């Protein structure tokens, strides 16, 4: 058993509703004001061919802009420089106001709802999961502390390879709901997690979509909220974004905390200059200074092991599910397989949003671009 | 086979993105604009426990009014009064701008829209389905005329029993997604419609969804739009509502058109102000004057033989996806089951919304209570 989790609704059974009973009393109350989170769903739009273009002040140092972007697959790209959105791009065929596919930018947002809490002194980095999550007890999970799952420092049997549909993050898929499920699968993400295994080894980086979801799951636990609901009042409730975000949900209504968040590119920058902002949002302080001060700082250099990271950024880092660059820039960034970046620029203040849709989860080749076009972007924004 | 439909997106191939490919390319940069369409989702609320009631200058002539909505499982309730909202009631924990589902109102908006193609010249309500959709030939849709599906006056094996788990109206769930495929289910909705059978009379009203789905068909093959976008240029985009409409999707991407609509109250009641303004909407006419007051005048009562309906109007009949009371007010309304009503009182020239989670879909003692309430508040809106 995977023990008590937040229910969809007050008073609701466990694991209540179902797609087979969402149209049952008492479950209905509440599945015909949500029924998105059971059924696919399309919108149907209020409003009645080509691609937005306001490069502003970065145009002219950077020319071929907008081809690169094209080329590395970019529906929509965003700079805020302090308060001010100095540049816009989108594609043809996607509006300003569309929210995108985060992917593991996501786990950067469930970082800061951790972080929320830590703040508060509900999660001690330093103790145990199963202080927490008791029911992680013999799984991988039994031993290491939060900050271990924070910082990815703990080594587990999963393949997070993107295309073999063989691997542990396909399976995480299916359990997740993202992929058609497959006999013998786990029932949702929790009993997912409990099945995970590793040598009990911890200390080096390895990047695994799992942690994150460990991670919401304590939350769950800590404060008694739906991940999707905790995501809110910690976090987006705080912004005053221009729209809600969106995350997809497990059968038991589970938010896809590793990878699930839709938002607009407006809105994501909202998150950095949060960050940039030493933690505070416009309704209130999300994190501490603290917080943000060692997000920023980095990880353990000695941990970041991965070559495909370093090979870019010798000195890079990975912590509180941020990825740091340890360039001379000191660049922190939120990353999503196939083009996805919550850019930090310290330097000049500002944020750089770039959502896309490469055609493979991650490459070399894709990687260098991306890397190239952030890279190239946050100089142009230096005072001259 | 089921012939042509829109693709998801421009240049997809027939039934693409399923649910365990819509990562990957060219599929992924469509559904990391959509994902909601492919996967179950959340709402991550940019919003930071008690029923707001409005029930302004109708409660003193009905003092027992919340209490009435209470009993009837009222989540959303409005009176549009010309362009005035002259009263409002939500129940706790539903906010007035959250959308709820419509069930079968879900075919008023649809037949609206067949209405625009009628206007066109673009469907011919005289000609057979087949002459729009070729592929019904063999079923019960071979033979019967547009106008007939549009009055549900063909005779169908079809039981529409919401609670029987044996009934087609359950197999037509579970082809449209709503409920866990069976082994041996057709694939999608349009395969699902090719298995109906009759005897092949016709002119006796037989409220069946699958007539619905049939018209949402239709249009289809002769815009060219996927429903949703039909549902959206030719209705909903018209409106000025605040905000976008949803509509669960089966997995080829077709629209429920018979039940799969969610809205906000306010903005049904836009639905409303345009067929009581005869077709015309804010942002342009919807459907034509000679439409809307077809539908005001009824259908054929000798076709209107279900008791339920007539004990309770004896004059009552059935028209282009609207029941008509044919009582003294020649009230006319949208019905969904568990208490949807999109309501209209020319008389007094207002629009009522209720939307509500009734336990049971339809039973006789809802059906007395729901419209006591419906038109007890019609009648306080009379001049005195
Ligand atoms: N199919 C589920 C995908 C879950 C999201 C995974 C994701 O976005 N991962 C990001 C990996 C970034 C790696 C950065 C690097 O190695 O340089
Ligand atoms: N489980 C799928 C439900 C599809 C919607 C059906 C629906 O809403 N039907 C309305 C029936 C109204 C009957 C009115 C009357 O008989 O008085």
């Amino acid at each position: 058993s995977t023990g008590q989790h937040p229910a969809r609704y007050p008073g609701a059974a466990a694991g209540e509703p179902t797609l087979d009973s969402w149209q049952e009393p008492p479950h209905n109350r509440w599945a015909f004001a949500h029924l998105g989170e059971m059924v696919p769903s399309a919108a149907v739009s209020r409003r009645p061919g080509h691609a937005l273009v306001r490069l502003g002040a970065i145009a002219a140092q950077l020319p071929d802009l907008e081809q690169r972007l094209e080329q590395t697959y970019t529906d929509a790209f965003l700079v805020l420089r302090g308060t001010e959105v100095v540049a816009e791009y989108y594609r043809a065929g996607f509006a300003p106001d569309d929210r995108h596919l985060l992917m593991a930018v996501s786990k950067s947002l469930c970082g800061t709802v951790v972080g929320v809490l830590v703040d508060e002194g509900r999660i001690d980095p330093a103790q145990p999961v199963t202080e927490y999550v008791p029911e992680l007890a013999g799984s991988v999970y039994d031993g290491p502390s939060v900050l271990q799952v924070l910082d990815m420092q703990i080594s587990i049997d999963y393949n997070e390879d993107y295309v073999d549909p063989a691997s542990e993050v396909q399976t995480h898929g299916r359990s997740a709901g993202w992929s058609t499920r497959r006999h013998g699968d786990p029932a949702d993400t929790y009993e997912f997690l409990t099945t995970l295994r590793g040598d009990g080894s911890t200390g080096e980086f390895q990047y695994c979509s799992a942690n994150t979801d460990v991670l919401a799951w304590i939350v769950e636990r800590v404060t008694g909220l739906r991940y999707v609901e905790a995501l809110s009042t910690y976090l987006w409730a705080k912004l005053d974004a221009d729209r809600d975000a969106t995350i997809t949900v497990d059968t038991t209504g589970f938010g896809c905390a590793h990878g699930g968040v839709s938002c607009t590119a407006r809105d994501l920058a909202r998150v950095g200059r949060m960050m940039l902002d030493g933690g505070v949002a416009p309704r209130g302080r999300v994190v501490s200074e603290d917080w943000v001060r060692r997000v920023l700082a980095g990880g353990s250099h000695e941990a970041m092991t991965d070559k495909g990271f370093t090979n870019t950024f010798p000195d890079g880092s990975y912590t509180r599910q941020w990825w740091c660059t340890g360039n001379e820039r000191a660049n922190v960034s939120g990353i999503g397989i196939h083009g996805q970046n919550l850019w930090l620029d310290p330097l000049t203040d500002s944020v750089i949003v770039k959502l896309s849709s490469w055609p493979d989860p991650y490459t070399e080749h894709w990687h260098r671009l991306q890397n190239g076009i952030l890279l190239d972007v946050s100089r142009a924004l230096d005072a001259v």
